[PDB]
Formats: structure tokens, sequence, C-alpha cells
């Protein structure tokens, strides 16, 4: 249904904007492409818009990109990284006010197949 986890033990004071998603989630990662995924955050503030997403390599902003989704989706597909590198993925959460809170994970490529098997 609709459940939370926790309590927020985040900054809050007085802001429009929601918070932070529900987790940053990675899956069928590769070497220049995973899958990202997310749910909704407890701090709505409102009906959520969209959510904005945005990837990125370890330290290196100039590799970011700035994507947008409905209040429907909470994952999306990633591609353009690299393998065997450190990556950044910010889901970041939007209303009929703007954009919230970013939650950013990092995480790094699986790593390339190189071909089936190995050829």
């Amino acid at each position: 249904g609709s459940s939370g986890s926790s309590g927020p033990q985040l900054v809050r004071t007085h802001e429009d904007v929601p918070g932070p998603v529900g987790h940053l989630s990675f899956s069928e990662i590769l070497d220049t492409s995973l899958k990202v995924s997310w749910q909704e955050p407890g701090e709505k503030n409102g009906i959520l818009t969209g959510y904005r997403i945005s990837w990125e390599e370890y330290n290196r902003t100039n590799t970011r990109v700035t994507h947008y989704l409905p209040n429907v989706t909470l994952e999306y597909r990633v591609t353009g990284l690299t393998a065997l590198t450190t990556y950044t993925i910010e889901v970041a959460a939007m209303t009929s006010k703007g954009q919230g809170q970013v939650s950013a994970s990092t995480i790094s490529s699986g790593v390339p197949p190189s071909g089936p098997s190995s050829g």
C-alpha cells in the first residue's frame, strides 16, 4: 500500500518542495548502463508532479545529465557511463511548486561483459 520506514533524521525547517525520495536503488547494472529506482518521499508536501533524476560520475559533474519523469515513475535506466567506474545518481522529486531534496547515492558500474561469455 503506502507505508513509511523509520523517522526522518535530516534538516527539515520551513520548506515547501518535497524531501528525499524513498531510497535510491540500482539494479541490472552493467559497465555503462544501470537501472535506477526509488520510492515516494514522505514529505510529498503536496501532489508530486514528477521526479528529477541526474546521474554523474563520482566527482565529475561534466558528466551529469538532467532528466525528468512523471509522478508515476520512480525508476529509470541510465546509459553512457563507464565500466568499473564510480558514479552518483541523484533522484529528486518535483511538485506543483518545484523540486525538493535529492537522493544521491554512489554506485560503481558493474563490469563490462565484453562479448558473450568471453569470446
